[PDB]
C-alpha cells in the first residue's frame, strides 16, 4: 500500500521570468500589458469630438473664410487638430500668447458665440475692408468675426466702444493691431500717422502703436496683424479706443461648460464608435494596470510603460513527468481537480484526489497578491501635453525630462515588482507541498517507510478508511501501533 | 517525562496587513505615521511669526494706511496672510513681478527699513498729493512709503534724484508710474504731456510712458498706478528722472536676516504655543517619520504621504489556543518572559521558560529592520508652495503635476515596502521557532519519541539538570545511550 | 566510514549589508557603485572641446578684442566656461534671451562665420567708430563682428540693409542698439533724435528707439548697448533700417554640425586624455550601474546616487570553523573547488570534494540576479545643465526639486533593492545546504547514523567506489540490505 504527495501539470506553453532564472513555464499566467487597439478615433462617452480639419484654433475663433463650416458648433469632447494646419492667419501676423488660449481651450467643452459691438454702429467710419490674402471667389474678403475700420471720406474720429459682461459667465475677446508696410498705405487708410489703440478692462491697460517698416513678402503683402487676446469677468467692461489701426471685434466667446478635454494631434478622421480612452492611434478596451500603446493619451488610460511583456505568474512550475512517484521528480499530469493532493494505490484501487485546504489557501494567497499588484494604482483623468513657443525651449526640455523621468521610475518598478513576485510565487508554491508532505508524515510516525521519492509504504494494511482518516487529518496511532509492530 | 516547543500569544488587538493576507493579528506592532496636530500657529524655534491680517504683500511694503501696525516689523519666522486680503494696493493699479517679490520674500527675515530719498529734499515740487482712495478720518491720504510728486505753482521741472547703497546689505525699492484718466487731469497735476519715467543702475535700465484713457472704476476711480522693483546691490547707485508721472519712494528695504522661511495662506490668528512645524491646520509634535496632515509644511517635518495607516509588524501573530501541546496547535499565553520558549513535565514539577538566544537575536534583527526603513528617508527645510498669475497657467500646472507625482510615488513606496516587510516578519518567526525544534531534535537524537505537536518524549529520568542541559546545548547523549535501548 | 556535509569558506574580508544585518563577512562580494575618478578634463569620443578661456559665450559670438584666438574654432564636443568670466561684454550693456542662447548651443556642435553684411557697403557712413573700453594696445577699438554706423560728415541718412539666407542651414544672427548718455552725444554721433532701428523677418517684427539717460559708469562709460539676437530660416530675408544707433552685424553664424552636447562650468585646462564620461571633477572609467562623482555629466555615465556603499553578496556567508564536522558548526577552509561539497573518511585515506550540480545552479542564479538588477538601467546622452536669469527664481527652484525628487527616488529604489536580494541570497545559500543534506539522507535512509553535526556515520563497510556513487545520485539501498540489518 503507498501514498504518494505531489502537484499538478498541464500542457500550458506560458513563461514568466524570475529574478534568478529566465523563461520558466508555468501552469497558469496572467498577462497585465495591453497591446491592442481598434485604430479609430472616436466619440468619448457619447459626445462626438470638435474636428477642426485643415483649420487652426486662430482660425477657427477669428473666423478665417475657409473655415466657415466651425461658424457654430456644438459641445465637444475632445479637439482634433493637425501637426501643421494650413488655414490660420489669412493675413500674415502673430498672435500673443497662443499656447495660453490653448491651454485655456484644453478645459472649456462648449463655448456661445454673443454678438458684443455690432458692425453697424461704426456710423464715422468704413467697415467694408478685405485683402485678397483672405480672398473669397476671387473677391476681397476679411475674417467673419473681426471688423476692419478705415476712414469716410477723408476723417477718421476718434473710435469709441464699450461692452458690459451681462452675458451670465466669462468672455473671451479677442482684437488686433495692423502694422503697415509703407507710410503711404498708412495715410490712404487712416489718413493719420502717428496713432494709438488702447484697450482696458478692470485688470488690464495695453497701449499699442504701429510699426511702419518694410518686411518680406508673406502671402503677397509686407504688413501684418497682431492679435491680443483677454478673459472678461462677470459684470466687468471692456473699453476701446483708437485713433487708427484697430481691428475691432464682432463677437465674444462666452463658456458655457467646464470640463477635462484636451487638443490631439492626429491626421484622421471621425468614425462611428463609443470609446472610454483615446489614443492618437485608436481606441482601447481593457482593465490592466499597463499598456504600451503611447505615452499621450485622453481618458480612462491605465498606465503607459517602456516595456514590451509583463507577464505575473499565478500557477504551477510545470514539470510534465511523474509504480506512481510523487513530488520528488515532477508533478501529475492526471490529476486534474486541484494543485495540491495525494494519489493512494491499494487492493480496492489506485485514484488521485486533492487537499482543499491547501489549494483553497495557495489561490487566496495568490489572488490578494495579484489584487494587491493591480489595485494599488492611483489612476486619474490626465490630459498631458501641452504646447510651447520657440522663445520658450527651456520650459518644454524640462516637461520632457519630467514625463521621461516619470516614465522610467514607473517601467522599472513593474519590471523589478513582476520579477520579484514570481520569485515568491514559484518558492511558496514548493513550500505548501513541503509542508504538506511534513505534516503527512508527522502525523503517521512509524508505522510506515519512506520511499525517498514523496511516498509513504504501509506497514500495516490500510482500506479506503484509513486513506481518508489520514487525508482528512486524523489519525489514531494507538489502533494499528500493535499491528504494525508485527510486520516491521 | 516531557519537553515541548512553542511561541507567545497575549490579548492583544493590533492588526496589520501583509501582501497575501489581510487583517492579521499580532502581538506588537509599531505605527509609524502621524495623524493628529494642534489646531494651532504658534511660534516656530521661539520666534514668532508675522501677522498681516487683512494685509497682503504689497499693502505692507508701500504703507497702506489701514496696516500702520506693521510700519516697523520685528523678526519673524514666517508669513501668515489669508488668500483673498482687503486692505492691498487702495488706489488702484498693478504690480510688477509680484510673485517673484514673493518668492523673494520666501527667504528673507527682519527687513530693516532705512530713508533713502527724504520727502523734504523735493524743493523745486509739491509732495503733499493724497487720494480719496486712501482716506484716514475723511480727509485724503496717499501710501505712507511713497511720495506723490506734482507740479508747484505752474511748473514741473525735471525730477533728479540718486542714492548710493553704502547700507551693508542688499536694498529692495519700489517706485510706481501714474496713469491718469483724461488729459485734463494730467494738464491739472503735472502741467505737461508727453512725459516719461526713467530708472537706472549698473544692471538696469527702464522707461516708462503714461497712458490717458478713459477705464472702468475700481474703488470710485478711473486712473491706475503701476509699481515696479528691483533690488539694489552693495556699493550700487540707482538714478531717477522724471518729467512727470513718478511715485518716488522714501523708504528702502535692507535684507538683514535670510534664512528659510515662507508665506503660510490662513484665516486664523496666532496663539501661545511653541513647535518646531507647522502646518496650515495646526502644529505637529512627533518624532515619527511620516504624517498624512496636511502637504504644505513649514520646518523640519515628516513626510507626507496619501494614506491612513502605516503599520510595522514587530511581533508574532496572536493564534492563542495552546498534556500541552507544543507551537502546532498555537501559541502559549503561559510565556511571560520571551517570543520562543520550552515546556518541561517532570516528576519535579513543571512550568514555562524561555529561551533567551533566539529571543535576542530575532529582536535585534527586528529592532534593525524597523530602523532601517526609518533611517533611508531624508528630510529637510521644504517650503512647498508658490504664487502664479493669470498669464501663467502651464507653469502653475507643472508645479502641480510635479508635486502629484513625487507625493504618489512616495507613497506606493511606503505601503509596499510596509507590506513586503510585514510578509517577511511573519515568515521570519515560523522558521525561527522550527529551527530551534530541529535543533533540539538533532541533539536528542533517538533517545527521545516525536509526538507529533512538537513535543519530545524521553525514554530516561530527566531531572532538572538534565532538562536544564537541553535548554542549554550541553546534551549528554552518550551518558543515557545503552539506558534508553533497553526501554526501546 | 563516515561522510559529511559542509560549505566553502576563505579568508576574504568583504562585508555586505541586509535589512536584518549588517556588516556581514561573507565570501565573495561585487561592487556595483564607481567612486573614483582622474581629476581632468578630456576629449569625448576623440573630439577635444571648446575652450573659452576667461571669455564668455557673449564676447566669442560678439567678437571681444581680447578673445582673438577664437575668430574661427573647429569642431567641439562640449564647451568649458568659467563661472565669472572677465572678458564679456567690453561695451557695458545687456543681451536679450542669453539662456535661451546658450542653452541652443548646448545642442550645436560647430559653426560657420559667414559675411553676410560686408563692411564697405555703407558708403554713406563712417563705420570706424570704437571706445576705450575695448581698447586694444591704447588706442579706441570695438567688436570684431560688429560694426557702429556713424554720421559721414553732418548727415545721417536713413540705414538700410537686407541679406537672403542661401547658405544652407539656419543661420543665427546679433544685432544692438546703442543707448546714449546725454543729448550732446547722440547729436555728436548719429545727428538726429528720435531715432529708431528696425528689424524685420518672416516671422520677427521688432522696432526699438534709444533711451538716454544718466547712468551710474561701468567701465567708466554711462552709455549702455543692447543686444538681441534670432534665428534666420532657410531661404528667408532679414531687413534693418535705421535713422541712428545701430550695431549692425557683419557676420552670421551658420549651424554647421547638430549633436548632443552641454556647457561645463569649470576653472581647469584641457589636458591630453580620452573619455566617454566627463564630469566637471574627471573622466569616469566603469562599467557599473551607480557612481557618486558628479550629477552634471556629459555622455553616456551611470546613474548618480547619494549612496556611499553598494555592495552585492554573491557567496555565502563567512563562519570559519570546521574529526570532521559539518555545516552545523561552520564552513570549510580545505574545500576551494566549490560552494557546497563533501568529506570522505574510509579506509582508504581522507579528502574533500564538491558537488558539481548544486554549485553549478546556485552560480546561474547569481548570475541571473546580478545581470537582472544591473542590466534594467537606461543609460543615455543625458548631458544636464540650465542657466535662469535674476528674474526666473521660480522656474529655477522648479527645476532643482525636479532633480532633488528624481535622484532620492533612485537612491531609495537602489538600496532597498541590494538590501533585499542580499537577504534573498544569504538564505538561499543555507537552503541549498540544507537541500542537498535532506537528499542525502532521503537516498541513504536506515543504512547510516546521524550524529546531529551534518554528518552520516555508516554501518556497512564502504570504499571509495560506494561513496562516489552516493555522491552521484545512484546508491543502491537493496545491495547493503543485507549487511545493513545485521548491524544495526
Ligand atoms: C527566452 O525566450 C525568448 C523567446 O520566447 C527568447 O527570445 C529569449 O532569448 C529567451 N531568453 C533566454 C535567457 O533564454
Ligand atoms: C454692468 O451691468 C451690471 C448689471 O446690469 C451693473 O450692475 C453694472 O453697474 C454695469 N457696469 C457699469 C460700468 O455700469
Ligand atoms: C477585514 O478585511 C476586509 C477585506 O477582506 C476589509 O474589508 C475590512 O475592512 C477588514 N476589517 C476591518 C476592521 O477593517
Ligand atoms: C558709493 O559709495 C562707495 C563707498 O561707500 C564708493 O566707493 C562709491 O564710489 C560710491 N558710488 C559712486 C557712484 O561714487
Ligand atoms: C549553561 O550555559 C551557561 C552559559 O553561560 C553556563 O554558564 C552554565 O554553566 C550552563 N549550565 C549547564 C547546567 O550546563
Ligand atoms: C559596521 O562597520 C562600519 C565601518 O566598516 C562602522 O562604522 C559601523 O558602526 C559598523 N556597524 C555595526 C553595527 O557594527
Ligand atoms: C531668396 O533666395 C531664394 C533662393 O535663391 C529665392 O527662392 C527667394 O525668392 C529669395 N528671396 C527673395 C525675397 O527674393
Ligand atoms: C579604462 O578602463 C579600461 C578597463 O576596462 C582600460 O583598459 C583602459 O585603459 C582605461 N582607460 C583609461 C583612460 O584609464
Ligand atoms: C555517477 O558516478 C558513478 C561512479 O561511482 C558511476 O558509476 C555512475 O554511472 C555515474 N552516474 C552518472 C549519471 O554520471
Amino acid at each position: 500500500d503507498q501514498i504518494c504527495i505531489g502537484y499538478h501539470a498541464n500542457n500550458s506553453t506560458e513563461t514568466v521570468d524570475t529574478i534568478l532564472e529566465r523563461n520558466v513555464t508555468v501552469t497558469h499566467a496572467k498577462d497585465i500589458l495591453e497591446k491592442t487597439h481598434n485604430g479609430k478615433l472616436c466619440k468619448l462617452n457619447g459626445i462626438p469630438p470638435l474636428e477642426l480639419g485643415d483649420c487652426s484654433i486662430a482660425g477657427w475663433l477669428l473666423g478665417n473664410p475657409e473655415c466657415d463650416r466651425l461658424l457654430s458648433v456644438p459641445e465637444w469632447s475632445y479637439i482634433m487638430e493637425k501637426e501643421n494646419p494650413r488655414d490660420g492667419l489669412c493675413y500674415p501676423g502673430s498672435f500673443n500668447d497662443y499656447e495660453e488660449l490653448k491651454h485655456l481651450l484644453s478645459s472649456v467643452k462648449h463655448f456661445e458665440k454673443v454678438k458684443i459691438l455690432p458692425k453697424d454702429r461704426w456710423t464715422q467710419h468704413t467697415t467694408t475692408g478685405g485683402s485678397m490674402a483672405c480672398a473669397v471667389s476671387g473677391n476681397p474678403s476679411f475674417f467673419r468675426n473681426m471688423v476692419w475700420l478705415t476712414k469716410k471720406g477723408s476723417n477718421y474720429p476718434v473710435a469709441k466702444g464699450s461692452y458690459n459682461n451681462t452675458s451670465g459667465e466669462q468672455m473671451l475677446i479677442i482684437w488686433g493691431v495692423h502694422h503697415p508696410n509703407d507710410e503711404t498705405e498708412q495715410r490712404t487708410l487712416y489718413q493719420n500717422v502717428g496713432t494709438y489703440v488702447s484697450v482696458g478692462t478692470s485688470t488690464l491697460n495695453k497701449r499699442s502703436t504701429p510699426d511702419i517698416a518694410t518686411r518680406p513678402k508673406v502671402n503677397g503683402l509686407g504688413s501684418r496683424m497682431e492679435f491680443s487676446w483677454t478673459l472678461l469677468d462677470m459684470w466687468d467692461t471692456i473699453n476701446f479706443e483708437s485713433t487708427g489701426n484697430l481691428i475691432a471685434p464682432e463677437y465674444g466667446f462666452k463658456i458655457s461648460k467646464r470640463g477635462s478635454s484636451g487638443i490631439m494631434k492626429t491626421e484622421g478622421t471621425l468614425e462611428n464608435c463609443e470609446t472610454k480612452c483615446q489614443t492618437p492611434l485608436g481606441a482601447i478596451n481593457t482593465t490592466l494596470p499597463f499598456h504600451n500603446v503611447h505615452p499621450l493619451t485622453i481618458g480612462e488610460c491605465p498606465k503607459y510603460v517602456k516595456s514590451e511583456k509583463l507577464v505575473l505568474a499565478t500557477g504551477l512550475r510545470n514539470v510534465p513527468q511523474i509504480a506512481i512517484a510523487g513530488f520528488i521528480e515532477g508533478g501529475w499530469q492526471g490529476m486534474v481537480d486541484g494543485w495540491y493532493g495525494y494519489h493512494h494505490s491499494n487492493d480496492q484501487g489506485s485514484g488521485y484526489a486533492a487537499d482543499k485546504e491547501s489549494t483553497q489557501k495557495a489561490f487566496d494567497g495568490i489572488t490578494n497578491k495579484v489584487n494587491s499588484v493591480i489595485e494599488k494604482m492611483n489612476t486619474q483623468f490626465e490630459a498631458v501635453g501641452k504646447e510651447f513657443s520657440n522663445l520658450e525651449r527651456r520650459l518644454e526640455n524640462l516637461n520632457k525630462k519630467m514625463e521621461d523621468g516619470f516614465l522610467d521610475v514607473w517601467t522599472y518598478n513593474a519590471e523589478l515588482l513582476v520579477l520579484m513576485e514570481n520569485e515568491r510565487t514559484l518558492d511558496f508554491h514548493d513550500s505548501n507541498v513541503k509542508n504538506l508532505y511534513d505534516k503527512v508524515r508527522m502525523q503517521l510516525r512509524d508505522n510506515v517507510k519512506e520511499l525517498g521519492n514523496g511516498c509513504f509504504e504501509f506497514y500495516h494494511k490500510c482500506d479506503d478508511e484509513c486513506m481518508n482518516s489520514v487525508k482528512n487529518g486524523t489519525y489514531d496511532y494507538p489502533k494499528y501501533e500493535e499491528e504494525s509492530k508485527l510486520n516491521r
